[PDB]
């Protein structure tokens, strides 16, 4: 058996635009994901977050599922444009009311809210003013964060500034695959920098406003392995420093970007970017690591960053993501070893498989059970070796809008039939519930 520490926080996670629907209900402003997904060609099948899981109406049912499963924490995000429809200035009480009801309900039921302040749905009004490219976003983000802290900080005690700021900057502004859909490397690195400045201003405001809570930040991470014994080792070093937590944690803890990020990208950063570093070093309470997959990596002279991925004959999810459970153990060990944060959480881990409802009314997702079990096991290991992991969040409670893939990728432990909005708890949800009840793995 593999038992976790007493009071370890087993959770599930979602994001506002991915589950809520009703993006313009009750005075909400447009988000960049609203305008991006309404632009032909940007999202698979023309899918949008207009309806999604209709969580905007079905929130109570969904929380009742969390409760019935005995899950002890819920990570969810707040839609900035529901709260401040123009990004700054006017506060929409109906946006506040929506999340107030969720928060109060979670607390009544003994579920710990973990709130992600920004999970990618930037107010469109602010994108018109350059969004993450504009230095002034540190101000706008601080003002938004302050509103949240003042309204909810009496009840919510666990906060996350940013979800996956690498993806926000690079996939949003370099690759152009996510909102706002830009392809400019100089804009992408200014977004990296402004994301850090905004994160730090929000933490600063948190300290003035919420005497008792904890605040952190969440990063995407891959387990990069070298294709050979060669510069392949260094291509891995670059991918780690660039794509993983060091891009952001080296500034936060050490006051500068990682060395190989600077070798690649110094020309793209603002000229006097070091001037902002002491403020960026604002103390954080925990690091959230998201983890899904491993990647074989090789030096490649012809690649845009001199690194290409090498396909491996390994089990993959419906995302095409190689299943490499030891990766979650590696990233946990590596974060302690490099930055030694006081607390760590796995804020997302999960898998997309092409789930079907069988004739028995059930979703027999043994592939997802196997995936989760293996990763929970590797996380257990890291704990046994002294990593201060305080919690683990399954992505996702529900099948949802998977960004540019639309509804075609199902990550839930709860199946959503989008034609009726019916929720069907998958085998993996029942399995996970038993994990949480037992506080760990047994066979
Ligand atoms: O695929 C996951 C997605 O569903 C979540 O919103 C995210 O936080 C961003 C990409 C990855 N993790």
């Amino acid at each position: 058996v593999k038992k976790f520490p007493e009071g370890f926080l087993w959770g599930v996670a979602t994001a506002s635009y991915q589950i809520e629907g009703s993006p313009l209900a009750d005075g909400a402003g447009m988000s960049i994901w609203h305008t991006f997904s309404h632009t032909p060609g940007n999202v698979k099948n023309g899918d949008t977050g207009d309806v999604a899981c209709d969580h905007y109406n079905r929130w109570k049912e969904d929380i009742e599922i969390i409760e019935k499963l005995g899950v002890k924490a819920y990570r969810f995000s707040i839609s900035w444009p529901r709260i401040l429809p123009e990004g700054t200035g006017r506060v929409n009480q109906k946006g506040l009311d929506f999340y107030n009801r969720i928060i109060d309900t979670l607390l009544e039921k003994g579920i710990t809210p973990f709130v992600t302040i920004y999970h990618w749905d930037l107010p469109f009004a602010l994108q018109l003013k350059g969004g993450w490219a504009n230095r002034e976003i540190a101000d706008w983000f601080a003002e938004y964060s302050r509103v949240l802290f003042e309204n909810f900080g009496d009840r919510v005690k666990n906060w996350i500034t940013l979800n996956e700021p690498w993806v926000v900057a690079i996939v949003g502004h370099l690759y152009g695959v996510h909102a706002p859909g830009m392809r400019d490397i100089y804009v992408a690195f200014r977004a990296v920098h402004n994301l850090l400045r905004a994160h730090a201003r929000a933490v600063k405001v948190f300290r003035e406003t919420v005497k008792d809570g904890k605040i952190g930040i969440v990063f995407n991470n891959g387990y990069f392995e070298p294709a050979s014994e060669k510069e392949d080792i260094r291509a891995v070093r670059f991918m780690h420093q660039f794509n993983n937590y060091p891009l952001f944690l080296n500034p936060i803890y050490r006051g500068d970007y990682p060395e190989l990020v600077l070798e690649f990208a110094r020309e793209y950063l603002p000229e006097n970017y070091k001037d902002d570093m002491s403020e960026i070093q604002e103390k954080i309470d925990f690091v959230g690591l998201n983890y899904y997959s491993g990647h074989l990596v090789k030096f490649d002279p012809d690649a845009p960053a001199k690194v290409s991925f090498v396909e491996r004959d390994l089990p993959k999810t419906a995302m095409g993501w190689e299943i490499v459970p030891e990766g979650i153990y590696w990233i946990l060990k590596k974060v302690k070893e490099e930055y030694n944060p006081p607390e760590v959480y796995i804020t997302e881990n999960g898998a997309a498989f092409d789930d079907v409802v069988s004739e028995d009314g059930r979703v027999h997702d043994q592939n997802r059970i196997d995936y989760l079990k293996a990763h929970i096991g590797q996380a257990w290991k890291a704990i046994q070796e002294g990593v201060p992991l305080k919690g683990y969040f399954v992505w996702s409670l529900l099948d949802n809008f998977e960004w540019a893939e639309g509804y075609s990728k199902r990550f839930g432990i709860v199946y959503v039939d989008y034609s009726t909005q019916k929720r069907i708890v998958k085998d993996s949800g029942y399995w996970y519930s038993n994990v949480v009840k037992n506080n760990g793995l047994e066979d």
